[PDB]
Parts: C-alpha cells; structure tokens; sequence
DNA sequence: GGATGTATATATCTGACACGTGCCTGGAGACTAGGAAGTAATCCCCTTGGCGGTTAAAACGCGGGGGACAGCGCGTACGTGCGTTTAAGCGGTTGCTAGAGCTGTCTACGACCAATTGAGCGGCCTCGGCACCGGGATTCTCCAGGGCGGC
C-alpha cells in the first residue's frame, strides 16, 4: 500500500527540481555520498539566483 | 746565538652509507559484469564549385583642422643625508586551551534494489485577438432652369 507520491520540490516549497539536482550530484563525480539536504539547498540557491536575474 | 715561516703527522667534527625493523600499501592471482567497441539503418547538416541579382559596405581621393609631440620655464615636491627615537627581534615566564593523532563504540543516514506512478515532452483542439468582407449612415461635386443684357 504505497502512499501518494509527492515531489521533493513541493516538500521543500521550491520550483527547481530537487530530484534532478540530486541525480546530477550523484552522477557528477563530486563525492562518494550525497546528503539528503544538499540537493534541496542547491536547488533553493539556484532558484534564488534565477529569480534575481529574471526580475 | 734567538725566534720566525713552513711542512708532515694526529686527533676531532661531520655528512653519508649500510644495517635493522615495522607496517602498510602496492602487487599477484582469480572471478565477474558491464563499458565500450563494432554494426546496420535513417536523416539532417556540411563541403566544393559554380550562377544571379541587390545593395549597402568598403575603398579611394582630397581638403583641412584638431591633436600629438617637442621645447622651455618654473616651482614644488621628493630624494638624500644626518641625528634622534623607538619599536622590532630575541630570549623568557606561566598557566590553560585548541588541535592533531590514536583508539573505541555505536547509530542514524545514505547506497541499493524492486514496483509504481506522475511529472516532463510532443501533438491536437479550442479561444483571444487581429484581420477580411458585406451593409447602413453621412457629406461633396455637378447639370439644368430662370432672369437679365445686347443688336
């Protein structure tokens, strides 16, 4: 009985994809392990910088 | 006749070679899975050598004046030197704490795998808005009749 799946971006209240950023961090040869909050934080920072330049 | 310059020998200092030891990290051997090489098909972009026509950019010439450069004067601000001060540099005290290193335990967090499903990509239908065509309302130019003048 799986629950209703929701995205990690909606959990973090973001528009940038947390899962895509996590996959690019895991396959980008940056470290052996990637923490859970690191793609959330990096997606938030990227979304903020995009918001500043777009405004 | 006395003391000085110089040569050879002996003890000591110092960098380098080899011996010893730990240990831990690289190498040898075996197994396995998947990354990448190779193959075939399809489709679109790039190459080389041409042609035609438009047209705006490039090239050329010439006059002239603005700006780069040289020279000169001048005055000020920086170099130079000396005497004095001062603070850097070294050595030293005295405790406490931060941090590297090592060892040990444990637990939460992230890798991994299977099933699922819902967000991303493409096309299709519809609406908002812009545009094409038909019909009604308003204003401008014109042709003809009436009256007056001349022989």
């Amino acid at each position: 009985t799986r629950a209703k799946a929701k995205t990690r971006s909606s959990r973090a209240g973001l528009q940038f994809p947390v899962g895509r950023v996590h996959r690019l961090l895991r396959k980008g040869n940056y470290a052996e392990r990637v923490g859970a909050g690191a793609p959330v934080y990096l997606a938030a920072v990227l979304e903020y910088l995009t918001a500043e330049i777009l405004e």
